[PDB]
């Protein structure tokens, strides 16, 4: 019986705000490509992103936004959707994303949790947001990504004014909340998961030391999901390029890998079947591709194998994580290269600077390998708590996060998740 412990690293982003992080990354990697819209074939540099976000921030400041405010976003991925998020982060404000595919009743509840001062919304989700605010009986400024007479527009927020040259992100308390997500326990309604500047930056930094290639990474998930936000943070960290597309299609994804020379892609297992059913894949030059990132539901060994055949120069990395703490287990590309072709279907090994234990609930004691129990985890990437609710029971007597998952580990420390505990809040 032991506690699995990931490899050490020296944190470099543990003394600053998330806004200062993003700002510094922009300066460092100014001439590199920050983001590419795979659908429209448009791109933008870190330099340009810095300019537009600085202008949005200065305007947000004039509207009275400070670090205590929550700024909300409801939009699919575009070249604009992250700009006001970055801008809001410069001011130390709390940022949170809503899923445009959620019902009015679900959005209403989410808004009631975080009661935002401003919400940026895509044109397609404007009625949804208007209806939800009306239902929740909440007042909130709406700013549209597009045209509006009734509400303000994103284009207005990018209007240059003020001392752009002198602007610096606000000094703030790095243990204050920087980013929020929403819980999904097996019972009870969602709650607002709070990450501090420190905790979120450790989600990002821990993912970097997992060692996987992100130089040019494609994804489809919106910023509602931890993966969306974590990928953005991770690409900023070393001046890599984030690529997005609205919908996953097999053919178009292979075309994008060829067209942009992608090194990586994140997507849930079930969509990978669209890749493996593309006929005559050899007609695409996929030689740039190094890493298919996946997880969240189980992947069959045959599909796993088919994927390695489709991408012969790549590794397939199936990981495990959650909104409350980021990435928890995954195989290191080089250090675990041998096991990546052997030990399917595990979730990999524990991530750097992370502790993972399996606990027998009755008796409440940690167990050895090949003994199933409740997965519990602990690291500096852990959420600080809920925004207005009580996360006390999410953590055990030793301060470990209860994942709500049942699993076990190997003699070689490979992790296996098998099921969720029923009716856990
Ligand atoms: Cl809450």
């Amino acid at each position: 019986a032991r506690i699995l412990k990931g490899k050490e690293f020296h944190p470099n982003f543990d003394k600053i705000s998330f806004g200062e992080f993003l700002f510094e990354c922009c300066e460092k990697y100014a001439d590199r490509i920050c983001q590419i819209d795979g659908d429209l074939d448009k791109s933008e540099t870190y330099s340009s992103v810095k300019t537009r976000s600085t202008r949005v921030a200065l305007n947000l400041q004039k509207k009275g936004i400070t670090s205590t405010d929550v700024v909300c976003f409801c939009s699919t991925n575009s070249l604009d959707n992250s700009i006001p998020l970055i801008a809001s982060s410069y001011l130390g404000a709390k940022v949170v994303n809503l899923d445009p595919t959620l019902s009015v009743r679900n959005i209403q509840h989410l808004l009631s949790l975080v009661t935002p001062r401003i919400i940026f919304v895509e044109e397609e989700s404007l009625k949804l947001i208007e209806k939800s605010l009306k239902g929740a009986k909440l007042s909130c400024e709406i700013i549209v990504f597009g045209k509006s007479t009734k509400h303000g527009t994103f284009a207005e927020m990018t209007l240059p004014c003020g001392d752009e040259k002198a602007f610096k992100p606000s000094k703030t308390d790095i243990d204050d909340t920087a980013v929020m997500f929403f819980s999904s326990g097996t019972t009870g309604l969602p709650k607002a998961i709070c990450h501090s500047h420190r905790s979120f930056l450790q989600i990002v930094e821990t993912s970097f030391y997992c060692g996987y290639d992100c130089r040019s990474i494609l994804h489809f998930t919106t910023m509602y999901w931890i993966t969306g936000m974590a990928i953005l943070g991770r690409t900023f960290l070393d001046g890599s390029t984030r690529v997005f597309a609205r919908s996953m299609e097999g053919e178009k994804t292979l075309q994008m890998i060829e067209k942009y020379k992608l090194t990586s892609l994140f997507v849930a297992p079930i969509y990978t079947y669209q890749l493996t059913n593309v006929p005559n894949p050899e007609r695409y030059d996929l030689s740039s591709f190094r890493c298919l990132l996946t997880g969240g539901t189980p992947m069959s060994t045959d599909q796993y194998k088919k994927l390695t055949q489709l991408f012969p120069k790549a590794q397939v990395l199936f990981g495990y994580g959650m909104s409350e703490i980021g990435l928890l287990s995954i195989f290191h590309p080089e250090d675990d290269k041998h096991l990546i072709d052997t030990k399917v279907g595990s979730c990999g090994k524990v991530s750097p600077r992370t502790l993972l234990k399996i606990v027998n609930p009755d008796n409440e004691e940690i167990v050895g390998p090949n003994q199933k129990g409740e997965l519990r985890v602990k690291s500096d990437a852990m959420m600080t708590g809920y925004y207005r609710n009580d996360s006390a029971e999410c953590f055990d007597g030793d301060g470990f996060l209860k994942t709500g998952d049942i699993g076990y580990y190997d003699d070689d420390g490979c992790v296996y998740v098998i099921e969720r505990i029923k009716e856990m809040f």
